[PDB]
């Protein structure tokens, strides 16, 4: 039992920020935090290990995150109505 984000629309707010971000784990984290104060880093990176990858760019494009499943992803966003 890893602790991780649940509220589906602090999901969201943290996928908008990771889906693209270049940023090392570390950095994109930090980033995370800052739009969601309430949770700490440990459960932010392990929500992120969760969700999303990091790409090894065969030169391009450079190393960029992704939410494995698009899929989920719709359904979190279909839950805000």
């Amino acid at each position: 039992q890893k602790a991780m984000i649940t509220d589906p629309m602090d999901l969201l707010r943290l996928f908008d920020g990771v889906q693209d971000s270049t940023f090392s784990l570390g950095t994109v984290t930090e980033i995370a935090q800052k739009n969601l104060p309430q949770y700490n880093k440990q459960t932010i990176k392990n929500t992120i290990k969760e969700y999303a990858i990091r790409s090894s760019g065969k030169g391009d494009l450079p190393r960029k995150w992704v939410i494995k499943d698009a899929q989920n992803w719709e359904n979190l966003r279909a839950n805000a109505n």
